[PDB]
């Protein structure tokens, strides 16, 4: 009866320990949580209020589907500001999450039979995405020799989370740089850049100036703690932005109308002022959790970014989550969820607050020891 | 360079007008707009305080996908008391509006080579969504002999829109119980339900208490005009509420939190009182358009919901539109853009004030002596 598409459609592996979690839970037992994927943070002041007063004028009709043009200038003065490109605000949607942003694009250019690169490990969802939409989903690493080899006649395009969830990592310039020359569509998800506490932000924006061949996504979801807002934007070429926009008439009509003159704060001194506190305390959490994962003999390599660690147990990660979280009610999330290559990894989020993260350090070192 | 999938994406045959009209607007002219889909009223008082009452708050974070329970817990008890349909909380999935809701729906059972029976002139996104998943929409009258006609071994489901846009009028019961007996999934459409001001208001729950083959998509944008809100509901059986579930949880997440928990106040008395007022104010604008429709020697039969009129002017619409706009400053929208049936019709929209109404029509009026 269900169509072929959703019999494809592969679930998330965290929905088992997300069940024992709530049991525990209720038999009254604290669990800490390390599997949460959204920040632990309240949207930033100045943007609540605008939010609130937005509401006391009436700001509850459909706004143009390509979203309100006076922050479609913000996002675009501050790309000129960020990085030295220069990009007109015709070139940019506002969409309805950054989830939507995604589908949209790959919408855009995938026909049935092609082939889209992800990186393995690498966001669940977008595996999901192509696969619904008629094409092949190649795992890789993201190394030069190996994308060569994984390279077709049917390779589309290729899809760089950086920073990357579940790694943490940033993505190097060279990754970039191969694909600009070999590959036909370049789709960076950028969704945690700002949340770097080493080095630059580097953004795709910097080796395609003129979007010739880059569909940029990016939101206020993580960055601004705005993820029940739902508002995110796409960045591309005239020809991609017209095609995105008539899949948003379609679909969605518009992004929120409260979140996108709510969002026009995001770009105020206070709020940044107030994002880069977090900023800071993110990293605080960051080296405690590194401190441990060293101490617990466990290897990484690199997370510098989002709020995530992966680090490579020695082990199958998926039974070691059942039975921490039985034993000393820590939920982690297990590796193979992400990709075949890691199913001796775990990813720990930090998006907790740091009394609650060392405790389930301690324990996890109790487990061990 | 774009996909397959984009190049046959038709467009809105009202992206014509609606350029004419800005510029007549930017010229200093006084455009009467009776074109627009939505309505003219700002959100119920007691859902816009709720929703300032949220933010203030910190309800900024991701709801359950589902939709938090307390929401579909009184949907369901709305249709409890509406009808005498009782319906379980996990039989309904809060999205992130309408749109969005109707597109998982089709995706969780059309496959390719599917045939889709739509109404002949009807929504013009629909036979966007079932191109896009590959199957073929059928127009045809909806009426007992040519939905026989029309049916093959490809027929997959029929979407019913009632009261329909663009006719304004309610579907028949025969209709839905021929769809019962002969046709595989009925996809129910009754965003406008409640916006009717003559008779029963008629839902499918009535016909497929136990939702067997029935999925139903109904919201809050026009009953309520949370248009900008973006949040509307989809409800149906285990099976097919699970399907979409997984949609949900991968393109969108869930809808804005600050929606889900202001709706909670759209089931309260003083809300009700003010829909009440809402909906005589649109009846006393039917009746006036009525009026002058029968003067122009017009033809309609029955529209008694939603708030549009769908004549049929014995000429070709769209050519019609085009000079009604540039002499009197009229903005009307074409019926040929809702179907092959509409090239004689035109759609009226009097979602706007009873004042910019009159002189509309006046205006017509002068343009037709």
């Amino acid at each position: 009866m269900l169509s072929k598409r959703l019999l494809n459609f592969e679930s998330f592996e965290v929905m088992d320990i997300l069940a024992l979690a709530q049991k525990l839970e209720s038999e009254g037992k604290k669990v800490i949580h390390l599997e949460i994927g959204e920040p632990d943070f309240n949207t930033p002041k100045p943007i609540v209020d605008e939010g609130i007063k937005s509401l006391k004028e009436g700001k509850t009709h459909y706004t143009d589907s390509r979203g309100i043009l006076e922050l479609r200038e913000k996002i675009s003065e501050l790309y000129k500001d960020k990085y030295k490109a220069d990009i007109i605000p015709d070139n940019i949607i506002i969409t309805g999450g950054s989830s939507l942003g995604l589908f949209f694009a790959l919408s855009s250019i995938i026909d049935d039979g092609d082939e889209v690169l992800i990186q393995n490990p690498c966001y669940p969802c977008y595996k999901n995405f192509i696969r619904f939409l008629g094409a092949k989903p190649v795992f890789c690493d993201f190394t030069v020799e190996s994308l060569e080899e994984a390279l077709s006649d049917k390779t589309k395009a290729i899809i760089i989370n950086s920073p990357s969830n579940p790694l943490g990592e940033v993505i190097d310039r060279e990754i970039y740089e191969f694909a600009y020359e070999n590959i036909p569509y370049i789709i960076s998800d950028e969704i945690y850049n700002g949340l770097v506490y080493e080095g630059k932000c580097y953004s795709a924006i910097e080796f395609d100036e003129n979007l010739e061949k880059t569909i940029l996504i990016n939101g206020f979801s993580k960055l601004y703690a705005m993820t029940g807002w739902r508002i995110g934007y796409v960045i591309s070429n005239d020809e991609i932005i017209e095609a995105i926009l008539k899949l948003q008439q379609n679909l969605f009509i518009s992004a929120p109308t409260i979140s996108q003159y709510a969002a026009l704060k995001a770009f105020e001194k206070e709020t940044e002022r107030e994002i880069n506190s977090m900023i800071k305390e993110f990293d605080r959490r960051r080296r405690l959790v590194l401190k441990y994962v060293k101490d617990f003999g466990w290897e990484v390599n690199n997370p510098i970014g989002a709020y995530y660690v992966f680090p490579n147990i020695g082990e199958d990660g998926r039974e070691f989550a059942y039975k921490l979280l039985k034993e000393k009610f820590v939920a982690l999330t297990p590796g193979i969820g992400f990709g075949s290559k890691g199913k001796n990894y775990i990813r720990i989020s930090y998006a907790n607050s740091y009394e609650n993260i060392k405790e389930g350090l301690e324990r996890i070192k109790e487990f061990l020891n």
